[PDB]
């Protein structure tokens, strides 16, 4: 060889150290989304139980029979509350990922002839405790858990049925 096979190692070595890398950031926030969805899927017991022995869903947290919603906390997730039988999980402000900060996701149920059905994904609403139907959210805010950052199981718009 001679210095011109050098020079072309020296520079593909330096072409190898500054190569770019693929987005694990989705992959952390799903990591750390996954535990928003499990403490989120702990209050179902309740909510379903008050429901049954009463023909109408939760309005709050207080009659649901559950702690106050900043009280239910874990490392990555500030509060969960519960809203006309709908969850909701917001995740921490800081020491947290970027993408996932101060987000929010929500579990809902829909009653069947003979089943219950549970359903998980994006923000949703519920006007009157005796309704069977939700909406999204909001349009004028941003606490939306991304699709990116979800996993494909939990993905549910909100006229499934
Ligand atoms: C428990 O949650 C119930 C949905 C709520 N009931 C009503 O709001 C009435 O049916 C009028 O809509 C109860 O008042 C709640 N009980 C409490 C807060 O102690
Ligand atoms: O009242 P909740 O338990 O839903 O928590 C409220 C929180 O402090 C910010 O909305």
């Amino acid at each position: 060889f001679t210095l011109i096979e050098l020079m072309i190692v020296i520079a593909i070595v330096g072409i190898l150290a500054a190569v770019a890398l693929p987005a694990y950031q989705d992959y952390t926030a799903r990591a750390q989304v996954s535990e928003a969805i499990l403490l989120a899927e702990g209050q179902k017991s309740a909510v379903t139980e008050y429901y049954l022995n009463h023909g109408e869903w939760p309005g709050d947290n207080s009659s649901a029979g559950v702690a106050t919603s900043a009280d239910i906390k874990g490392k990555y997730v500030q509060s969960v509350t519960v809203a006309n039988g709908v969850i909701t999980a917001q995740m921490a402000s800081s020491n947290v990922n970027n993408e996932i900060k101060s987000k929010k996701l929500s579990l809902w149920a829909k009653r069947q002839n003979g089943s219950v059905k549970w359903f998980c994904g994006q923000p949703v609403t519920r006007t009157t405790a005796t309704a069977t139907d939700v909406a999204a959210a909001n349009g004028k805010t941003d606490d939306k858990i991304n699709t990116k950052h979800l996993p494909s199981t939990c993905r549910d718009d909100s006229s499934a049925s």
